[PDB]
C-alpha cells in the first residue's frame, strides 16, 4: 500500500535512527540515518552478533538478533502504546523506543523502533555508580 | 560513620546529579550539582509536586514524591544491582539510575540515585514517534 510511500517521504532523511518491522518481524523499512550508522558499526556489532550482516537487512527477520526472540515476539504482539528500553549494540549503548504502526484502515503494519545513542551518559553513570560504591566502603 | 566523609569527598563536586536516601527513604545526601539543579527547577517541579520544597530536602522522606510510595519502598528494599528507569521532573525528562550502597562492614546504607537530563532526546523521540504514525496513516 501507499503507507510505504508516506513513510519514506517523512522519515528517509530525518535526524533519527528509524526502522520498522512487519507483523512477522521482517524489516520492511530503515531510514538513511540508521542505515549509515549500522554500516559503520557492523564489525563492532559482529563481535556481539556474528550473524549481523548490515547489507542483508531489508527483508531480514529480527529474531536472529534477539536473545530469546520469543520475548520480543510476545512483547510486540501486545504493544499498545510506546515501549522504552535500552540495548547494547556493538559495545555502544542505545535507548530504544518502540511504537506499533497502523495504516489508514487501522490495520497494524508492524512496529517502529527508534535508537538513540547514549553511550557517554551510560559510561558516566557506570563511573559515578562505582565511584559512589567505592566511596561508601573503601 | 565516616562512610559519609568519603562520600562527600568523592561526589560533592562531580559532574553528575547524585542523591542518597537511607534504608528509611530519608535523604541523607545530595551533591552540589543536583542541589543547584533542583533549586532552579523548583517552581516547575511544584506544578507537579506542590509539596516539593527544594530547601527542605535533607532529612526529607521521599515517599511524598512518589505516586505509590509503597512501590519504590518495595523496589528499593530488594534492589541488588542497578535499576534504570525514567521520571518526569518539572516537565523535564530524566533517566534515573539507582544502586544500593554499603559501608565497609557490608551493611546497607541505603540507595543512590543519579539523574540524567534527557528532555531533548525525549521530545525528539515523541516527534519521530507521532511523525511515523501520522505518515503510516494520513
Ligand atoms: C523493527 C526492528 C526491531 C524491533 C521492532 C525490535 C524490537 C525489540 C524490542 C521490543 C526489544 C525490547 C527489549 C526489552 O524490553 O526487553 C528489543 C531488544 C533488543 N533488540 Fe531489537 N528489534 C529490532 C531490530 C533489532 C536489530 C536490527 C537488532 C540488532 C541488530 C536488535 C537487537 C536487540 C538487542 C541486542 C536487544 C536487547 C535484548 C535481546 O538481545 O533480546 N533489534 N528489540
Ligand atoms: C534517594 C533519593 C530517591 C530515590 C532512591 C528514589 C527512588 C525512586 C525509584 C527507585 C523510582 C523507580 C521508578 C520505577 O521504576 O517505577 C522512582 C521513581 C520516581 N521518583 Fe524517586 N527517588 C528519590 C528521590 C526522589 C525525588 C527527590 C523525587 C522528586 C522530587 C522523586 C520523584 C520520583 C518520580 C516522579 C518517579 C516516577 C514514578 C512515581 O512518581 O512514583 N524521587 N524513584
Ligand atoms: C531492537 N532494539
Ligand atoms: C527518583 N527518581
Amino acid at each position: 500500500g501507499s503507507h510505504m510511500a508516506r513513510i519514506k517521504s517523512a522519515l528517509d532523511n530525518v535526524s533519527a535512527n528509524v526502522m520498522i518491522a512487519d507483523n512477522d518481524l521482517n524489516i520492511i523499512y530503515m531510514n538513511r540515518t540508521v542505515s549509515e550508522m549500522l554500516g559503520r558499526a557492523e564489525a563492532d556489532i559482529r563481535k556481539q552478533l556474528p550473524n549481523f550482516d548490515a547489507g542483508r537487512l531489508m527483508g531480514a527477520n529480527i529474531d536472529v538478533f534477539h536473545k530469546n526472540p520469543a520475548h520480543q515476539r510476545h512483547l510486540l504482539a501486545n504493544l499498545t502504546g510506546v515501549h522504552k528500553a535500552e540495548l547494547n549494540l556493538g559495545g555502544r549503548r542505545f535507548s530504544l523506543d518502540v511504537v506499533p504502526v497502523f495504516n489508514d484502515a487501522n490495520e497494524r503494519l508492524g512496529s517502529a523502533v527508534q535508537w538513540t545513542d547514549r553511550t557517554e551518559e551510560h559510561r558516566a553513570e557506570q563511573e559515578v555508580s562505582q565511584l559512589v560504591q567505592a566511596a561508601a566502603a573503601g
